[PDB]
């Protein structure tokens, strides 16, 4: 999850 943050922003 914090991963998919990161890439989305």
């Amino acid at each position: 999850l914090a991963a998919a943050l990161a890439q989305a922003l």
